[PDB]
């Protein structure tokens, strides 16, 4: 590759050249990439997604949150993880990052029936293997955002923290707070859509079952709005982050499932 991967809003708005999401590398160019529009009524119920089991989403932490010049990500040390929802396996969460842009109709990575939300928040968890790497060692679950006139309290947290890392690889330290105020409520969770596909960045690698849930977290504009107004892609602060969003992949031979 002849330069560093960038999403197009980067290109667009520097001239500092960088690489384009249809022009990125590693295994970006396969057939089984994510994200996807997800047509609802044509995704077929499946009776083995059951109920996800949240470990460690109660729990209020002081999290480590950075800028790692693509997003926000808080570091979440294996400190929860998951099961049920109907994975193979239970699954350690190692960071929650979030995609976004600074207009309400869209930011959100998946659509849902051509439907982009105003950010998607992603919680990224790896597989406890067996013996006996695979399609589903990472499970990514994506919660949609819309944004409206409801302050979200649970975000403040995150929200405020954001001020402290404008430039890459800044970090800082959250006040109390636990997963599950970020989240819907549980028993909102119950409806979600599932399928195999890839990681949103290069590579790009084709091992991430996905869940996208039916049920959107509520934000308040303004409270989407801290997120392109203190964040930036560089060190220099001339390109604001928004719009890290990698444009919709084909589901070619795939299904996609629901519970
Ligand atoms: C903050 C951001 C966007 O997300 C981080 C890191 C590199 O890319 C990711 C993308 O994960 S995703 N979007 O497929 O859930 O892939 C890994 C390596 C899992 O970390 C993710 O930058
Ligand atoms: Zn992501």
């Amino acid at each position: 590759a002849e330069s560093h991967w960038c999403y197009e809003v980067q290109a667009e708005s520097s001239n500092y050249p960088c690489l384009v999401p249809v022009k990125w590398g590693g295994n970006c160019q396969k057939d089984r990439q994510s994200p996807i529009n997800i047509v609802t009524t044509k995704a077929k119920v499946d009776k083995k997604l059951g109920r996800f089991f949240f470990s460690g989403y109660d729990k209020k932490q002081t999290w480590t949150v950075q800028n790692n010049g693509h997003s926000v990500m808080m570091l979440l040390e294996n400190k929860a993880s998951i099961s049920g929802g109907g994975l193979p396996a239970p699954y350690q969460a190692k960071q929650l990052h979030l995609h976004w842009s600074d207009l309400p109709y869209k930011g959100s990575e998946h659509s849902l029936d051509g439907e982009h939300f105003a950010m998607e928040m992603h919680i990224v968890h790896e597989k406890e293997k067996g013996t006996s790497d695979p399609e589903d060692e990472i499970a990514v679950l994506a919660f949609l955002v819309e944004a409206g006139t409801q302050v979200n309290e649970g975000f403040q947290p995150l929200v405020e923290a954001l001020s402290n890392i404008p430039k890459p690889e800044m970090s800082t330290t959250m006040a109390e707070s636990s997963l599950l105020d970020l989240l819907p409520k549980e028993e909102k969770l119950r409806h979600y859509f599932r399928y195999l596909g890839s990681l949103t960045t290069p590579t790009c690698d084709e091992k991430v079952v996905w869940t996208v849930f039916r049920e959107p977290i509520q934000l308040h504009r303004e409270q989407i709005l801290a997120f392109s107004q203190k964040l930036y892609y560089d060190k220099e602060q001339t390109v604001s982050m928004k719009d890290n969003v990698r444009p919709l992949q084909q589901l070619g031979q795939r299904t996609v499932i629901k519970s």
